[PDB]
């Protein structure tokens, strides 16, 4: 059996590897290289430009935290935007909320969506929900053009000052944005940059950490943006209905705990 | 430049790798293979039987959490035992406490201690402290023979029913033990076994998670054992004196947060 190994200028000097049971699909799309393989121990793996996008084993950690943090804080979210997220993990978690009326997703690469529908049925299942509307376009263009405003925007992608202005303007007065935001173990300067962009517009910017083995350094953060001084560290609801019985990572207590950061990280961000 | 890669039957199907700036020392000791190398991005690395023991970049996360969790809960700890811990990270954190009168360490491999004193001076610096006494022996034998009882025992090693009986008996009536205890991402069955051994004797057994990139899956847990129903989730003191000004991970809030576990883990351990 061969091994898949992920290298990157973004995390030099380190690599993470998974053993391949079977290579399932490869293509060069208009945007990126796409690889799908069954691993021996982490289930199926989505790889984009040589970077692990997701594995069946741990994906719920990231998709649950990213979704349920803002959605338990938003009081009655009706309209939600996912930026990126072609795999449909976030959408799957969004559909659990009966109150939601519409879910727009803007993914630039339709190949990601179709590969997820074929190879990752338990991740992409939300696409069948009638509330879900797909836009195949650059989120930068989407956000300049959208007429609606959203209760929550979830940026599920690996970002500059103009981008956060567009997110701010696309949100309701009391709207929230959460965005994927680096590992505290390797890119503190980036986290500081991102926090600085966000603070230009948002009155409350907070950072949370998710434990997930197949992201570099075994963790990834959520940059949390609020228009009210109250923020996203405390949920306003418990997830008690039958739709949430299946949750594997997220709970009421973990929500708040994820904002309790290592001392080195608080020191770095304190003067921003 | 070559790469160091860690493989193991303990985490099959996955591997983590660091780039080597320079190999610094190798030997087969009486107990294990020992390797020391400067990595390109994580500083110096200690490797024992092909498993990363520590890196200069992230060691403070593990040594701070393991030490300051029990030591902020113990009211006036005088006598502390470290089991394993030859690198001296725990001892370094123990010496910060003026109240401590004695620190016994039982490490089976004196080569680890001497390699740490030579190659890892900022980790092994606590060995110079006059309160520190070294026992080169199997902790199993040490614990059967010791006459003193301890306020805190820190098991810094990778454990069975008889071992926890020995720890229970080596502790004061109000004593605490914390032990290194697996990644929740790969060895839930082990965590359940360990919790089951501990609960036979200890009235309060709790599990905490530490984020640390160079442990498999980027995290490691602390099995927490208390003789009083109150447990180890809430500190009784703040670390405010000049000795703790340097802390890089541990703080008052992170202490409690580390006990807030993913929902899948609570479900697995609930019926133990
Ligand atoms: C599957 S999760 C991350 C996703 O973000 C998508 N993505 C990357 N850049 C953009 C962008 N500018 N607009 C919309 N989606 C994007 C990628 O194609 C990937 O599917
Ligand atoms: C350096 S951290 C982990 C340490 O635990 C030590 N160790 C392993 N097994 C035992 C044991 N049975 N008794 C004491 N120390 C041990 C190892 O030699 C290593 O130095």
């Amino acid at each position: 059996k061969k091994w898949f190994s992920e290298f990157s200028i973004m995390w030099p000097g380190q690599a993470f590897s998974l053993k391949i049971k079977k290579i399932l699909y490869e293509t060069k799309s208009k945007y990126q290289n796409v690889l799908v393989f069954e691993s021996t121990t982490y289930g199926k793996v989505l790889v984009l430009d040589g970077v692990i996008q997701l594995t069946e084993k741990d994906e719920f950690a990231y998709h649950e935290m990213m979704t349920h943090v803002p959605m338990t804080v938003s009081k009655e979210p009706k309209n939600v935007l996912v930026v990126g997220g072609g795999d449909g993990g976030i959408i799957r978690e969004l559909c659990k909320y009966k109150s939601v009326e519409n879910i727009d997703i803007c993914e630039i690469d339709e190949t990601v969506i179709e590969v997820s529908k074929i190879y990752f049925k338990n991740i992409s299942c939300g696409y069948e929900d009638k509330r879900v509307n797909v836009f195949i376009e650059d989120a930068s263009k989407f956000l300049e053009n959208v007429t609606n405003t959203y209760d929550v925007i979830i940026v599920d992608s690996s970002f500059n000052q103009n981008f956060y202005e567009k997110i701010y303007n696309a949100l309701k007065p009391n709207g929230y944005c959460v965005a994927q935001c680096e590992s505290l173990w390797i890119h503190v300067g980036t986290i500081k940059n991102m926090i600085g962009y966000a603070k230009k517009l948002f009155k409350k910017v907070e950072y949370a950490n998710i434990s997930i083995p197949t992201y570099p350094c075994g963790c990834i953060g959520i940059l949390c943006c609020s228009k009210t001084d109250t923020g996203l560290t405390k949920p306003n609801k418990k997830l008690e209905s039958k739709e949430f019985a299946d949750l594997k990572y997220y709970n009421y207590e973990n929500h708040s705990a994820a904002f309790k950061l290592p001392a080195f990280l608080l020191k770095e961000i304190e003067n921003i």
